[PDB]
């Protein structure tokens, strides 16, 4: 069984997730939508075109009245059209990042850290926590992320893209809500994020969440069958960390030639003292 402490750790994470994860995206509003519309630089563009190809989705918006708007992105032609969904995706990402910041803030263990460590951990884990939450709304039979009234439908070859293969593989583990949130806590309290100062304290907090998850699995899942479920989860978190680094690099390349990041995204991703370089994040953690 779980110790009283492990049970309480899970309760706090579950309370934090229930208060800050808008699972139906009911409060995601006022977002932008695609509208009715040289040697070195050429290289930059070429790498970017590749960057965008992989994650191509159509967008579906279901109205209250029963109507449906569907958006099929353009094929890659000359150029600029390839960025048509960027403003929308920047709004969705920003909305998800705010929910991830709120999550962390409700956690005692996280609040007890020095503000600059709170900042450093959130910058290092934001994308990872967003992907873990998006996996819960991922429909693997249709290749769709079902976000309330919004849906993003992917447009063997897919498995080639590390982010898609991650969603398929994680979904197949059929995790419990508790296991997802513990995964979120482990990613969040990663002692090795750039700029972390209380490395030892974070490292120990991470080990506690990892032990709680290992014990949750031993106690709540049928024996032999789920013998290596904890290790498969840890492998998925290692892979997610690699996808996060690949993502940041892709984001920076795109931003370089076609700015689209929101102010909060700029802070999270390093786009243009640690509290002075992250005033928005600081204010969000301060309130």
């Amino acid at each position: 069984g779980l110790t009283e402490e492990q049970r309480m750790m899970i309760r706090e994470l579950m309370d934090a997730q229930m208060k800050t994860f808008d699972t139906t995206f009911s409060h995601f509003k006022n977002f932008r939508l695609p509208g009715v519309l040289s040697r070195e630089e050429a290289a930059k563009w070429s790498q970017v075109r590749k960057d965008l190809c992989s994650l191509k989705v159509s967008l579906q918006l279901r109205g209250e009245d029963g109507s449906v708007w569907n958006y099929k992105p353009p094929a890659d032609s000359g150029g600029k059209e390839i960025f048509s969904l960027l403003p929308h995706m920047a709004d969705m990402s920003t909305y998800m990042f705010k929910g991830i910041i709120s999550f962390a803030k409700v956690i005692s263990y996280f609040r007890d850290l020095p503000i600059e460590d709170q900042i450093s951990l959130l910058k290092g884990a934001a994308f990872e926590l967003c992907q873990l939450r998006f996996n819960t709304v991922f429909n693997a039979e249709t290749g769709t992320w079902e976000c309330g009234r919004l849906s993003y439908c992917l447009e063997q070859q897919l498995l080639l893209e590390p982010m898609l293969k991650f969603h398929y593989m994680l979904k197949k583990l059929q995790l419990h809500e508790e296991e997802y949130v513990l995964m979120q806590a482990i990613s969040l309290f990663s002692p090795d994020r750039p700029g972390v100062l209380q490395h030892r304290v974070v490292d120990q907090l991470q080990e506690q969440f990892a032990i709680t998850l290992k014990s949750y699995i031993e106690c709540n899942r049928p024996q032999p069958a789920h013998r290596f479920l904890f290790l498969k989860i840890m492998a998925m978190l290692t892979e997610l960390r690699s996808i996060n680094a690949q993502h940041t690099q892709r984001l920076l390349r795109i931003q370089d030639i076609h700015p689209f990041a929101t102010p909060l995204m700029q802070e999270l991703f390093g786009i243009t003292s640690l509290t002075e370089r992250h005033k928005i994040l600081h204010r969000l953690l301060q309130e």
